[PDB]
């Protein structure tokens, strides 16, 4: 189990002003540290965050968090469940900022909610240095869904934080799971009123300014003010990072289809929707051609790395834990140890190892 620690700096808060925190399981015989960023969509205005506070309060507050949490998947310490990093120090950072880990504004008389996702990561890394992170050999910043996008938004800031604090030996790396989205056109137009069924562009646009969200520096200088929403999309922000980032992304992510307003009921799919789905898989495949460390199975699913059966899926005969191990080896063309694994078949579940 991972033990809950609320941030000693109580000025770094969740949405409702309650303190943020992190779950920790130390491994005294390891110099490898895995910091996982939880996901769970976001909210971009006062009245939509108010609704999130009624029925998703744990994603906005720490007042009801449990004292412990079970490490699953890549956060598991059993080698059977986690062949990759079972012996590493495990850190689970709950997502309680609703800002895709980008905000850096505190709750005041002008803000009903605090959006401090970017400062939460910074404060956790800071406070972990006194509990063993100072002697770390690799810091892997991982995350799923919104936490996956958060890795892309924060991995260079964490690396910049550690050098400026005098820890050049800590190799900061990123693992972004199911956070690689396309700002494509929906299959059927909808009215952007919520977070689930809104155009992925315009939702980020209003959120980033509601949050006062921050984006990585080189990406900010390319797109410049008013266009920082572009850096929330993997294929635009990834080329600007220097830190190594392994990208895990279903070719047919359920969250991607949701914001695209695609709903597979079970009826025979018409030509229009069939071409739309095949074109989506092709577009994602294209955005990953120049991503050397990637794992993209042709499945309709959502998230993977913290699921207990994340070992089952395979691309071209190689599992994700193996590809991540090969990635570790590449960072010390490997024989029989591939690191770029992207399916080429064009329909959901054409890979037989897809989750059922
Ligand atoms: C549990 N589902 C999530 O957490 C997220 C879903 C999406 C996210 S996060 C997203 C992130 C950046 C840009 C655009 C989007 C739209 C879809
Ligand atoms: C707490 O975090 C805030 C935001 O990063 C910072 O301004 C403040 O100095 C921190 N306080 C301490 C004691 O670290």
């Amino acid at each position: 189990d991972l033990r809950l620690h609320l941030l000693l700096n109580t000025s770094v808060t969740c949405n409702d002003g309650s303190p943020a925190g992190y779950y920790l399981k130390e491994s005294r015989g390891s110099r490898r540290w895995l910091l996982f960023l939880e996901g769970g969509w976001y909210c971009f205005n006062r009245e939509n965050c108010d609704s999130r506070y009624d029925t998703m309060r744990r994603l906005m507050s720490s007042r009801d968090w449990p004292r412990t949490r079970t490490g699953t998947g890549i956060l598991s310490s059993q080698p059977e469940e986690n062949p990759y990093w079972w012996n590493a120090n495990m850190v689970f950072i709950p997502y309680c900022s609703s800002d895709v880990w980008s905000g850096a504004s505190s709750k005041s008389e002008k803000n009903e909610y605090a959006f401090m996702g970017a400062l939460i990561i910074q404060e956790v890394v800071r406070e972990l240095l006194g509990r063993g992170l100072s002697g770390a050999k690799v810091l892997l910043l991982a995350g799923s869904s919104a936490g996956g996008t958060g890795v892309l938004l924060n991995v260079d800031r964490v690396a910049e934080q550690l050098e400026k604090l005098g820890y050049p030996a800590i190799q900061v790396r990123g693992l972004a799971d199911s956070g690689w989205f396309l700002d494509n056109k929906q299959y059927r137009h909808t009215d952007c009123v919520d977070t689930i069924t809104c155009a992925p562009t315009e939702a980020i646009r209003r959120g980033i300014r509601y949050w006062n969200g921050v984006v990585p520096e080189r990406c900010r200088r390319q797109f410049q003010e008013g266009e920082e929403w572009n850096c929330f999309f993997g294929y635009k922000v990834y080329p600007t990072l220097r830190s190594p980032v392994f990208v895990v992304q279903w070719l047919f992510d359920e969250a991607q289809l949701t914001v695209d307003n695609v709903h597979l009921t079970g009826q025979p799919v018409q030509e229009g929707l069939r071409l739309y789905i095949q074109n989506l898989g092709r577009e994602l495949r294209h955005t990953l051609k120049d991503v050397p460390a990637s794992f993209a199975p042709a499945c309709l699913s959502h998230e993977i790395i913290i699921r207990s059966h994340w070992t089952d899926v395979q691309v071209k005969g190689t599992s994700l834990p193996r590809a991540l191990h090969c990635w570790d080896r590449s960072l010390h063309p490997l024989k029989g140890c591939p690191v770029h694994l992207v399916d080429s078949c064009p329909w959901p579940h054409c890979n037989p190892s897809c989750p059922t």
